[PDB]
């Protein structure tokens, strides 16, 4: 293709379970571009699929140039180009440093911006469908050079046909991440059928992200190490058994340490975080009215 073959890779960042990624130059700008081979071919459009969504650009979703194909003259690369953000991950970005209470509220905001455009449905001729992420963590999310995130990794995306109240994909299996599946995706009690059940278990999710953030904010110098929901619980790669036996069993949730009622805004992220981790997903804020809460916190600390 014509946007390919003017783009010349120069670093692999990441190489993930569908695709690696490259930073590359494009009309002299940096671009991350996914890298498919050719037997990954439904993953690559898949995810070209729900990046050419209508009405999906926001500033708070990583934004999407082009799908192509490059023929090296041996094999065929699929491509997927998109905006580079050079913190990369929320990961990367919260394990390297720590963050103000403004700088908090941002990342937090942003993704919490970045899912109330996902979940949400725009009626009309260029409408967008409701969107549920299903594999939303810290490691899927980027970090822009303003402090602010963007949802990225949509490839497991679910789309809902409001009308019929059904599920483009029809999903019959659980995916994602299990460190952060929601209770009801852990123990198969989820409606796969049920495309609400989808957008509750992102919450579930983002709450967790939340948790992440928090602890990395520094406030009179202090704060507690990066550490991943459940660190304290489950092993490095957790499988479905160890996160049910705890998030289901035992019901136990990420620890919310006390003096984070000392803070306003961390008092705020903790009544969040609590009001996504609910076992039921019903009980669980929604993406808009979380967007409502920190935006109202934001305007007041003067970000
Ligand atoms: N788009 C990006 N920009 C910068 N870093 C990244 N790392 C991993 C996956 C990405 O998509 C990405």
């Amino acid at each position: 293709g014509t946007i390919a073959r003017t783009i010349v890779l120069q670093e692999s960042i990441g190489k993930g379970r569908f695709g690696e990624v490259w930073r590359g130059k494009w009309r002299g700008e940096e671009v991350a571009v996914k890298i498919f081979s050719s037997r990954e071919e439904r993953s690559w459009f898949r995810e070209a699929e729900i990046y050419q969504t209508v009405m999906l650009r926001h500033e708070n979703i990583l934004g999407f140039i082009a799908a192509d194909n490059k023929d090296n003259g041996t094999w065929t690369q699929l491509w997927l180009v998109s905006d580079y953000h050079e913190h990369g991950s929320l990961f990367d970005y919260l394990n390297r440093y720590t963050v103000t209470v403004e700088g908090m509220i941002k990342l937090a905001l942003s993704t919490a911006s970045g899912l109330a455009h996902l979940h949400m449905e725009i009626v009309g001729t260029q409408g967008k469908p409701a969107i549920a992420h299903r594999d939303l963590k810290s490691k899927n999310i980027l970090v822009k050079k303003n402090g602010t995130c963007c949802i990225a990794d949509l490839g497991l995306a679910v789309r809902h046909d409001s009308a019929t109240d059904t599920i483009d994909i029809a999903p019959n299996h659980r995916v994602g991440t299990k460190r952060y599946m929601a209770p009801e995706v852990l123990d198969d009690s989820i409606n796969m059928k049920h495309f609400e059940s989808f957008k509750r278990a992102d919450i579930y999710a983002m709450g967790l992200v939340f948790w992440e953030i928090a602890r990395r904010c520094s406030i009179g110098g202090i704060h507690e190490d990066y550490q991943l929901p459940y660190y304290d619980l489950v092993p490095s790669d957790p499988s479905v058994e160890e996160m049910r036996k705890v998030v289901c069993e035992q019901k136990l949730r990420p620890n919310i340490p006390n003096r984070w009622q000392s803070c306003e805004a961390l008092r705020v992220m903790a009544k969040i975080m609590r009001e996504c981790w609910y076992a039921n997903g019903a009980a669980r804020l929604t993406a808009l009215r979380i967007k409502k809460t920190l935006s109202q916190l934001s305007q007041q600390e003067g970000i």
